């Protein structure tokens, strides 16, 4: 594999265009450490200048997605450093998670094949779709730990569940399945877990035929035009097809 | 009929109150051209000024609502021009499509007939209410044009459809039908072809009793509250109840 | 009872950590007087500062959680006093309805037991979480009255009832069911009026086994970040997690 | 003349690619009267598809630029038919004053040669530019008529003028002249009365050397990406450009 | 007089439809306790449904306006009681220092007479219109101290000095004169301290002046307007132009 | 020294805990290449961590301090590859220029001692506080390559310069001078450049006063109050002063 051996808490393999990257650390259900995160800004970077992967579908190893933070290992690197390490830790849990994922240049798809825990809900968010198997398990388990959502984790659910519905989950820390999951809106589309590949690579094939520069200002506009008023979108979004007029040239 | 012959690619039917409004070029598929845009600017600001107008239906002649932007008009209009021609055409597309048509000072439905594709998005959420037929197709078509969705189509999602779902119907250009609108919150009922047109009059006639004045700003205090923080709207919104009973009287 | 006959319009009654906060005045379907304005900030400062209190419940007495706003009590109280007095009467609504009770310190729960109408949807919204009776009746009335939503109505809507269904109700007035309620985001559940205070109680008691301070952050956290940017959210949201940290000690 | 005796209430001279608008109802002190703000509509409309026009200057007949709303003919005309005209009325002032002038496709330059009252404040912010003369005189006289100020001129003020001095001018609806106007940043120069129309003529020049194309980018998204973030203006900024590339 | 004795921390005197506000723990140079935070919440509410004041003057007693927060009286009060006594303290100081004042009914006016620091930068902001003496000195001295500003302070200087002396003054704690205050847009102007009384008393009778409902409508529109696009305002500030004819 | 050879494009100079960063590409007038960004990310991410570094300078070698983008070195790396790389070359220049530095952990003054250029707008803004020289030359020359300004030149300007002054800089592309530059608010200061080093050192040694940990709360969250409400600011300034007093 073009990528083998080459991170040592996340696997890459391409396939005819589909870079299947996977949250690597299955004993420990892919809790995302110090180490996975500065990996995973390094995988980010590299597939988006790697000609060969069109689409990104980010899934977990074994029976979990991501448990989320790696809390032992957090607080050996915190502890053992001054107070500035926490801000370069938090920047890297940032960098990969939705700074450059959210507005990736490529099409983004979360395969959530299981647990899928507090910080997971930011790059679960940040991939542009996301399908789920039935048999998955999520939770905002943050409350019951002490602590508020960290992150981006509130506003991942402000940005796909109702307001009643992310209060009720945020609040309680209650768990909910994957049918759940999708009803709320977290994720595009349920499947039986033995569907959940095969479900994820037709959609992934469906955007690799789609022209990337095109794909990405639709995709992408579409995120920043949540933000700005009617107004304020008539000049952006004619500014962003104006930009891929250009770019696709 | 009062309107008669009056505009070349849209008919106007008042009845009782209601200005039945037809993109009218069934054998375009309704396709928006330069010219249909002038057309609608001038019914929108007549038909503001016309007190036997109380609702408006927005409705397309044939199979089709519309089919989104007629690709030929525009491209012989603006190649035969200066740059400069392409702004205005844009701003007419925008002047009726929202910036009339969605703080319209008179209540606004959209009767979407059939075909409803890409650029017709934004008429269809600028319009408050929305019936379709079960019957009706949708699409954003754009992606597969090799276009993202230009004019306020993107924003038109935001504000209707969930993040996922709209993400999903941007990126893929997967077609939808009217079932799935109104699952999705597109439009708020989809009905058989053959109660379409008696669904929609008895919503029209319902709005035509409520006092004009009172109508105009809850509808449209309601679309500006969206934007604003819950101190901004305390000021916001008792401001546009005071000019209500200022204005009624 | 602690609070037994302390105020004329609005009963509480602690139990196990639970504040039972009733609007009583069942003849009058529990409309907010300007003297229920001023009593409920009263109610709520107090059971702020009240350490048996570590939940919040709104209900209603009698077949009424609340009809509105008491037309009769508002004007003969304005009429009777300069101008000025309605800027102070508007503000003692805002006050309980929504500057403490949107962003309260303790958690909120509205135990919906039957009419919820117009000026009801602020306080209704500003409780962090919601169940109704399927026996309950709510609707937005005030446009059959011939005034928009006053106060923070309209947007107690746009914050959780799509787009299509808040523009539905506000400019037809039309009512609608406990059941219709949950469906479109206004409430987390409705239930059987038989089961409603069980329901609520279990939901109660959840929340008050979670750390006050971390509960706090992570509800009002949610609501804020709605109205932030994900790189706003950032500094936000790590800001509240770390402040949860300092005031948990 | 290309524009002679096309409008009632407005004149514009053509000359080297400038489009000298004047305000024409100097015996009003060129007070924006409805029948104005339609002409004004149409005198935008025009310009921006006139290839001879490649900046605007907006100036007043007479010793006036703008004083403002024209009250008499509004009322005539809103009390004279139902409440919706006053809806349509409204949005014509917008329409010209800012819908149109404030992200206008050409250069625009305000040449305030006189008195300059209320509503005048939303088309003179709306300019990308504005010179005064010494002797003009401004006022935002709403307060002392019992209005507090109407359409976008407090927005106008908020762009332009810091917080305590827009209180100030509003609250008490005092006047103020050309260099206080220069020293609040409600214009970018007062000079004297006698040298204004050269100086103005001067910076119009300036601005047709530079690529109309690029000027429009530039021009229009400095006074969008004012009410986005950082990262929102990374991205339309970035748009911008990339819009200018292809539209050049 | 009318307000005699009232208040422990703060004396009121209403002359010519002008409410005078001192603040008065002269000793502790009007440092804002609990106790002052309570009372001016009473004191804004009592004076707002007063039909005789028209205007509020806030200044302070002795050489001082304010040093701002009593640390030691907030401390005994935190420190004594459990976390949640801390939320309402907060409430209390925001309670009166901004979310009363910058939006008040009625006109205000800081008259800054002496020591501003700290916490005072945001009842100083929240009035509406200020004037200093040359002799005031300001300062945010919060980062000497070992804490970033709080409750609004930082946000108060966002919207009266640039970014560059408001990062100054925050990152240094460096005191700055009248005269400073004034050049910068933190108050309206800085006139000798033998001037100030009259000075502050001419403004406050030109804003009696007014329509009451007219100018609060004005001041606070102004103060909103600057939060929204001009496509918003548009529709905001003519709501509030008929919600003054309304309410007039 | 400790950082000497380190990087082709920049020097680093520690000493007294302020770092000196020098752009080091003088017969190039520090043009920002894409190298030059590359080394600015790894130079900032490497001070950051520098527990003996406690305030950053930014200065430029020779007469310049920024020319702004060497367009040369850009697009000899873009054109030779798919577009793609274009996408990476820009968050490089961001990154260094504005999202590490604008809210970067530790104080940061940029010392303006010659030319600045276009591109140099965003780091300059970026920087917490700035001083230039009276013989500093500045100006948006983008317009007169045929380019709007690019990254987030425009977004700098309007945090700093207002509305007119700054849209008159970037329609014209006219050069201004220090003290132009300290008048409109771009810097705080213009000094001679004989005395540039030493006011700037002395500058640097009073933020070193400071808790870091309140100082980074304090001109942080000053950055951001300006994008917020005031209603938020009462939560996120309160979060903001909560957060520095955990982490002190």
């Amino acid at each position: 594999s073009k990528y083998e051996g080459r991170w040592t808490t996340v696997k890459v393999e391409l396939e005819a265009g589909i870079a299947w990257v996977t949250l690597n650390r299955p004993e420990k259900r892919n809790a995302m450490s110090p180490t996975l995160n500065r990996e995973m800004v390094d995988v980010l970077e590299t597939l988006e200048q790697d000609a060969d992967a069109g689409v990104l579908v980010l899934t977990g190893a074994g029976e979990s997605w991501t448990a989320g933070m790696d809390l032992k290992e957090y607080f050996r690197e915190v502890d053992a450093g001054p107070e500035i390490l926490q801000e370069k830790i938090r920047r890297e849990a940032s960098q990969w998670q939705w700074k450059l994922l959210r507005l990736y240049a490529k099409p983004t798809i979360a395969m959530v094949n299981g647990w899928c825990f507090g910080g997971g809900f930011s790059p679960l968010v940040a991939c542009d779709l996301a399908i789920c198997a039935n048999e998955a398990t999520f939770g905002l388990s943050e409350i019951n730990w002490g602590i508020p959502p960290g992150n981006l984790v509130s506003k991942a659910m402000a940005d796909t569940v109702g307001h009643r519905q992310s209060l009720y989950y945020i609040m309680t820390g209650k768990t909910f399945d994957g049918r759940k999951a999708a009803e709320m809106g977290l994720v595009n589309d349920s499947v039986p877990l033995a569907e959940l590949r095969e479900t994820t690579r037709e959609l992934a094939l469906n955007l690799l035929e789609k022209n990337p520069v095109v794909l990405r200002a639709a995709k992408n506009g579409f995120k920043r035009c949540r933000e700005l008023t009617w107004e304020q979108n008539e000049d952006y979004l004619y500014a962003k097809l104006d930009q891929s007029r250009l770019l696709d040239t």
